[PDB]
């Protein structure tokens, strides 16, 4: 009984499929507040979530905003967060509870400029305090946008660990199609730091995915695969290092662009065990790579 | 199936009757942080609550350690956060949040000097931004202490509100004898701004308490009750003005003995429209009102 | 060197006259962020103070907000922020604070619905944790809010203490006309908790202000005043109890119109010894009194 | 005239150290909590700087600590904060802030276990939201927690930016030997995100700073260099990478013992590009690296 369509193609937004997939998914409390552009997953989920028998809760303070849906979820709730930019910062210390507890909660941090940007790879990795491992999806389609919130929601509790959604505003803003599944045709996971950081850290098997078929050639993620296209980052961590490693061998060069100054490219460049050149194709400012800039600089 | 003594008399401190009281009402969600004289309520918590299938959630921040309550409950739960002193004031906020959401949620204000202290009652009372109504409630005894707990959660669900048990180190470590029933012995209830205003200030003949009986004579609450036994002021908010009116007519004088500098003491003279002098004895900085200085004083 | 028209009159909005008055009174730090309706102070705080050699700094967090001021004011700057609503309650811990230090610092909260409002009064006195005293000015004009600002700073400084601008959206985004003098026709001041408090409340007489003139008659504050034109609180707290003593016996009834419900009311009633009646007349939700709504209930 | 020894050696905690070379580094303000093991840099702090006409500001909660200072820099004082843990995870937003701003401020991270630790590395680096550049210090000795906090004070100035002073429990609490100099042998310095990152990035050579003279052989930082003691790495970033490169060449392995999971690890393999084996010896969970287990595992 969904107040959204199912079983059929749609075209829809990147912050409604992601609050389409949550609902799905099994989530029933949502703690958010209205900010561009997570304030359209609000908006969809204050929406969606009365008529599921679900509960969405505005809060002032992103600090109050995760703490509220680490509680929800202790109290047996599947629960999400949103937030952009310095919000994200806020939540950093409840991040990193969430992770020594074993939480399963879910976190989207909406990049941004000031329009996308790129800019919080990194500290959705290490902003935690301390040792830690926890997991970090990028989404290149409204379509992944839809799927990896089902990931995420998956991951989360058979890890039972938080799983952070990294997307951008351009992916959450722009229109495509989107499939949805009926309801049952879909697989949901019901429900020291050592073992912690190992149970991430020796399932990368698992845990990461990529896409990239080019075995006959001489490195992207998020709205700049789309104007890369090449290897697709989608799990950002845990982070087969391995991979980029073989890759490395088999190529000249590896170009890494992003939206940033370079963050993406550390990991694929201590990835690449000296064994390709790598280099970075960085914009940043507001648009994201037109095709022709990626093109002209390779 | 209770870790602690059921339906015998057994002696406690103020935190410890709290702790049980809080449990055998139905509360299976605490989030705090061991602070003075609140870190024994934790521990109670952290030892009892394991074993009675609840969680304890041992947050950082104030702010979030409400926000996580607030988020439990909306999951379901019955749920508690417990302070002290500049943390009250932090919580302020998702305090007014809940009161707006008709969320009900427990919370215990642990008063302090710097060691006792009466400081929080306006706080307590109007500390929350904006127009609202919500329940404060004072324990003079160890077992009143127990007793409130249990009257918090039942008026929080029935009123749907959060209620302020508003207490202070001295009840709270101070160990006296408490008659815990059998859990069958309980009764507990189970789960604009106008009508918030109104659920509250038009019930003061069920939420409002006090305990007097000196009809033949010519006013104090907390730790001040004791070592003033009068008129006891058990129920802080919503504050029945009327009675102190009918007393004032009654008697010549009305002393007041707060550990503040006048707040118990304004609600007083407000109550007592001009009819019988209202006076204060306020004493700060650490010991409780000797029963001999109350005394001389009058 | 004022990037404002000085010594002549003008017609400007309410925030406009604060961000004026303020840079007149020395103040050379202003920290806040753009909220309605106190962006507007932002707004001309940023245009005005960097051609003055001050500083505006944009802070997210309200309690990074307001200890950024308590910081640069004890690094000797004068300094002030502005708020709004639930965040007028995050700030209460550093305010509580700010006190006990005797920090001279200055902090406007224009009240809101959701559109003016008049429900902060309360918590704007005893929203602190603790005993402890501080100022409250209220202005009802554009010309007040230019005047009060001055004399924020001016008490500020004084008695060391922080001071409240409690305002409202009204009488900040409305068009009036204000008197700025020129800068050296204006008196500017230079730069335990039993002499804190005793500090204000021994010396209403030189804090608290009040107009009225009707000796032959049978009381508001702010955006109520100007439409109930009578006594006008300017002046909230320290409050003088005697003077509505006073005037509770030359009188038969005394009508509190607020936009509250019952806040003003209570220190009125507490004011009058019972030696007249006590009567609110409450409207909320948006809208001021017009003044044949207070005419007609009268 | 300082109220501490100068001109001499002297045998001082970390902490101790730390506190005294801020003063002659000229910061004038302090604002932070006793939280262990910071509490006695705040202790040294609210000792001595009331004695050099300075001011210590006890704030509750790290976000307003850092606020505070942020604030008093931008009222022209040369200002620090001190954390421990979750407590630096609050500060991300406003350092984050901070180097946006260029404001000079300078943080101390005290880090810990649950008892030394080496967990926040990364989070030093990359725990800001965006693109940025921040300068961090690794102190060996109690006499190089001396000189870097001087380096710190001088560096934040120079380029404009907050400075990471990043420290353990062990090196802030251990007793050692320090030379404290004379104030006047002491060189002070006096007082868009492309040039912020390149302001820093560009320097290394002027910022990067490592200890290291075995030209002859076939790499650690903090408390963990003492017990190795080889490669010692004092400036954490902005990071030489190259340096690692020309060191990989000229031997065989790399071993990187720290008290984390991989942290300063991966910046070693990332800098030696293939070029030389890299390994971790990791402790965590209490004790330093006794020398022996370096010494067995090589």
């Amino acid at each position: 009984r969904f107040p959204f369509p199912v079983g059929e193609p749609d075209f829809i937004q990147g912050d409604e499929a992601i609050a389409r997939a949550a609902i799905l998914a099994g989530c029933r409390f949502y703690a958010g507040y209205p900010i561009t552009p997570a304030s359209e997953i609000f908006e969809a989920m204050a929406l969606y979530m009365p008529l599921v028998d679900g509960v969405v809760i505005q809060m002032e303070d992103e600090i109050a905003s995760i703490a509220a849906a680490i509680g929800a979820s202790w109290a047996g709730a599947k629960a999400m967060t949103a937030t952009s930019g310095p919000g994200f910062s806020l939540m950093q210390e409840n991040i990193g509870y969430a992770v020594m507890t074993e939480t399963p909660v879910v976190i989207v941090d909406v990049q941004r400029s000031g329009l996308p940007a790129q800019g919080d790879i990194m500290q959705a990795i290490w902003g935690t305090h301390g040792d830690h491992s926890l997991i970090v999806l990028s989404p290149s389609t409204v379509q992944e946008a839809f799927d990896f919130t089902i990931r995420a929601f998956n991951l989360s509790e058979k890890y039972r660990t938080p799983v952070i959604l990294l997307t951008d505003a351009e992916v959450g803003h722009m229109r495509e199609r989107v499939y949805i599944p009926n309801p049952d045709e879909i697989e949901i996971i019901n429900r020291l730091i050592k073992r912690i950081v190992e149970k991430i850290e020796k399932n990368k098997k698992d845990i990461f995915t990529y896409e990239t078929y080019e075995l006959e050639d001489a490195v992207a993620t998020g709205i700049v695969a789309r104007s890369a296209l090449l290897l697709k980052i989608e799990t950002i961590w845990p982070f087969d290092f391995e991979l980029i490693e073989r890759i490395a061998e088999r190529v000249d060069k590896l170009y890494v662009p992003e939206m940033n100054l370079g963050q993406l490219y550390h990991l694929i460049k201590e990835g690449a065990n000296g064994k390709a050149e790598v280099k970075l194709i960085s914009k940043i400012g507001g648009e994201v790579h037109t095709p022709m800039e990626i093109f002209e600089f390779i």
